[PDB]
């Protein structure tokens, strides 16, 4: 119903409305406008970093931006004298996130989609973008199409006040639970292994409520094969965790019941304990089970 400058018209909220649908006027065609509010350096750092690596970025398979708009919602031209910013970009119908509610996706959409969100993760890695925030809810469908395409780079780097709690541990490589600071291309590779897992089943794989609950999940499930890995985990995770890995759990294969060995074995290349085992978005594309696709 509402304007956004001389261009953008219908805004409508898409519980949180700093995202809006909106018809461009020049075209009459719907776009997706996200409001970003400015509130801090931390808030506008973080801004700034966001609209760099996405302006960047033309993929199939990567969320198309349009224009940045400015506080009165003009186009800007290349800002801490500004209380807000708007991203303009493609409408996109759904996420992942909303069509897992409605139960598992058979195996041929869950590896088509696995087959996009890969492309999507080998053009940005070969652009040295980590995305660090990969989960079903970042992971916009065209239902029609079957399109699946990579957006919300907010927590997004070039790869060189926490709010530690709105962080996700769902998706997170244990070597990023045990090294918090360090973002590799091989973490994006664990999270999109947890995304093929969910897809296939419509359960979360790895549901910890915190880091710790996390890594005791996963240490269930997946082996420590390397001696470097063990004595680091030894010597940084608790008596009781410690137990736990010596205690009888469902191997990943009793985690997706019913589920084709092809997929199964696919993804325990990507769910390795170390990422010095784990296939790259390269690898894995290249993999029997992907290149079908190629
Ligand atoms: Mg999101």
């Amino acid at each position: 119903g509402f304007d956004l400058g001389s261009r953008y018209m219908d805004l409508k909220p898409l519980g949180n409305g700093l995202v809006f649908s909106a018809v461009d006027n020049d075209c009459d065609k719907r776009v997706a406008i996200k409001k970003i509010v400015l509130t801090d350096p931390q808030s506008v750092k973080h801004a700034l970093r966001e609209i760099k690596i996405i302006r960047r970025l033309d993929h199939d398979n990567i969320v198309k931006v349009f224009e940045i708009l400015g506080p009165s919602g003009s186009q800007l031209t290349d800002l801490t004298e500004l209380n807000s910013v708007y991203i303009v970009q493609e409408y996109m119908e759904t996420d992942l996130a909303n069509v897992l509610e409605q139960g598992p996706l058979l195996e041929e959409h869950a590896r088509l989609f696995m087959y996009q969100l890969l492309r999507g993760l080998k053009y940005i890695h070969s652009a040295n973008v980590l995305h660090r925030d990969l989960k079903p809810a970042n992971l916009f469908i065209n239902t029609e199409d079957l399109v699946l395409k990579i957006g919300d780079f907010g927590l997004a780097r070039i790869m060189d006040h926490l709010s530690e709690g709105l962080v996700t541990k769902w998706y997170r490589s244990p070597r990023l639970l045990l090294s918090p600071n360090n973002y590799t291309k091989a973490i994006d590779m664990w999270a999109a292994g947890c995304i093929f897992a969910e897809m296939l089943t419509g359960k979360t794989l790895f549901a910890g409520a915190h880091e710790l609950e996390q890594m005791q999940l996963i240490l269930e499930s997946i082996p420590v094969v390397h001696e470097e890995d063990r004595q680091e985990l030894l010597s940084v995770i608790p008596v009781y965790i410690r137990n736990d890995m010596t205690e009888p759990h469902k191997p990943l294969t009793q985690l997706l019941p019913g589920i084709s060995r092809e997929a199964v074995d696919f993804l325990e290349q990507i769910l390795t304990f170390s990422p010095m085992d784990r296939l790259t978005a390269e690898e894995a594309l290249s993999h029997p089970y992907m290149s079908i696709y190629s």
